[PDB]
């Protein structure tokens, strides 16, 4: 019915694509109004953290269209295709493979490019758990607002928003640079090539996986684990962090398993409850 209420159960399909009426949400919650643009609002908002934390979270649908995060001519670069992320990336995963090949044992090479997918994992839940979900931990800051907003936040506010789910490139050569450096700083160079190579091919299967999740019916074998991730969204974000799997859920004790509780909803009408 209100898709800002946690449910111990997933609802039908059909029901996570109804739109939200704007003006009751935002007399409501007294959070964003979504008729107006999302991000000068949340920079120019009275919002203390613990409010914005607990209302960003509670999803929303703007419909069959994608909200406006700016409303003028930037408003191209806050929106991006599914189709964006392996065409951009899948050929920098080709060309650094491609010369680790010619430049080392094949067979060392292709075993470093797998580890850098196995790490790729690990990043995977660590990003999402620890940086995307600052949450709690985020300063009484409107620019902290909008960055996590940015970064993680929208997605949770808005889930079946087509166009922005997956990484902007803007954002993801921002987060991957120190990453590029870091492999490369460390490992002989065409380790580095393979190896960055594996953990880029992880990233691109990560946000395609993640996107289809989303917005597809998966082959049976999948099903299950877009049950876990739409849990994360609208059952409980304290868990269920992987979203290529929940192997490093399960080892770092955040698994979503089928008695986990909901998220709580502190705020109500712009107020805390007790
Ligand atoms: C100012 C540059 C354009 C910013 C576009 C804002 C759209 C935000 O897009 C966000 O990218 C995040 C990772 O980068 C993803 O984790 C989120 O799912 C996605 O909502
Ligand atoms: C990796 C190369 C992909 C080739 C392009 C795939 C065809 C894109 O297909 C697009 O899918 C969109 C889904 O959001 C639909 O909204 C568009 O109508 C459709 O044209
Ligand atoms: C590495 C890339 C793996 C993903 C390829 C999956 C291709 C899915 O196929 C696409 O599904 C889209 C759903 O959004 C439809 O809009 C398109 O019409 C369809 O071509
Ligand atoms: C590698 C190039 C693949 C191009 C994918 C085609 C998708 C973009 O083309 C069009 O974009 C429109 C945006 O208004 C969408 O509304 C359409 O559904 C889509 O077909
Ligand atoms: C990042 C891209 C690679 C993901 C690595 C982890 C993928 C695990 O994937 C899982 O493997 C299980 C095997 O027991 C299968 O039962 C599941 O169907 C599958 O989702
Ligand atoms: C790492 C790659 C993860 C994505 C793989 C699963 C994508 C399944 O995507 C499938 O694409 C099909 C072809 O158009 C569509 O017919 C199905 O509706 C859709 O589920
Ligand atoms: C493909 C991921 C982004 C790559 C960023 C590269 C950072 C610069 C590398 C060279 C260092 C120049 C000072
Ligand atoms: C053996 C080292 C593997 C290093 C992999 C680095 C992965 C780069 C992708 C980072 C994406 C940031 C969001
Ligand atoms: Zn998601
Ligand atoms: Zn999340």
């Amino acid at each position: 019915f209100d898709s800002t209420t946690f449910v111990k159960e997933l609802p039908a399909e059909e029901k996570l694509s109804i739109a939200t009426d704007y003006s009751n949400d935002y007399k409501k919650h007294k959070f964003l109004d979504l008729n107006r643009p999302l991000l000068m609002q949340i920079l120019r908002s009275d919002f203390k953290k613990d409010f914005y934390v607990d209302q960003i979270h509670r999803p929303r649908h703007y419909g069959k269209g994608s909200a406006p995060l700016f409303g003028n001519f930037l408003e191209p670069l806050t929106k991006t295709a599914w189709w964006v992320v392996p065409v951009a990336w899948l050929p920098v995963v080709v060309y650094h493979m491609g010369v680790a090949l010619k430049n080392m044992n094949q067979l060392f090479a292709c075993f470093l490019f797998c580890v850098g997918v196995f790490v790729w994992t690990l990043i995977e839940y660590g990003l999402h758990r620890f940086l995307f979900h600052f949450d709690d931990w985020l300063p009484e800051s409107n620019i902290a607002f909008a960055t996590h907003f940015l970064l993680h936040g929208c997605h949770h506010y808005l889930p079946m928003d087509k166009y922005r789910l997956v990484m902007p490139p803007t954002l993801f050569v921002i987060l991957c640079a120190p990453f590029y450096k870091l492999v490369f700083a460390l490992l002989p160079l065409y380790w580095a090539y393979a190896g960055f190579a594996g953990g880029l091919f992880g990233y691109v299967c990560y946000d395609e996986c993640h996107f289809f999740l989303h917005h597809s019916k998966l082959p049976p074998f999948m099903r299950k684990l877009k049950k876990y991730h739409l849990e994360h969204h609208y059952k409980n974000y304290q868990l269920g962090f992987g979203v290529t799997s929940w192997f490093w859920d399960e080892v770092f004790g955040t698994y979503l398993g089928p008695d986990a509780p909901l998220s709580k909803m502190k705020y109500e009408s712009g107020l805390e409850v007790l």
